């Protein structure tokens, strides 16, 4: 069981573990696209908000592979047209930089990024 986030990293993982939970990403609404667009949106406040002005940090690096990289990769469907806009992957790049801005800066990223085509 939890609580309420109190911490600026309970809200953190609250909102990447919220992410995760989306069962099928992209979606046009194929569904669903316009809810997941908004997490990444509240995703990216929060990572700005997290400037552990007095709140935490740990879950940037597990953001990295299971968002970030993750959505570059399908991003690339021209396909039929998923739904899926230009400003879908400048949302992603922004988030990257969100990740980046935060203490942070290694050969983890090197590592996790590699792995995906990127």
């Amino acid at each position: 069981s939890v609580n309420c986030l109190r911490l600026g990293s309970m809200k953190c993982t609250l909102l990447l573990i919220l992410l995760r939970q989306w069962k099928r990403e992209l979606g046009s609404v194929q569904q669903l696209m316009e809810k997941t667009k908004a997490k990444v949106f509240s995703a990216f406040i929060t990572v700005l908000q997290m400037k552990e002005m007095k709140v935490s940090d740990i879950p940037q690096y597990s953001q990295l592979v299971l968002n970030v990289c993750e959505t570059l990769q399908e991003e690339v469907i021209a396909l039929f047209h998923r739904d899926q806009r230009d400003g879908v992957c400048v949302l992603g790049l922004h988030l990257a930089k969100e990740l980046c801005e935060v203490d942070e800066d290694g050969d983890s990223w090197l590592q996790v990024t590699r792995r995906l085509p990127i």
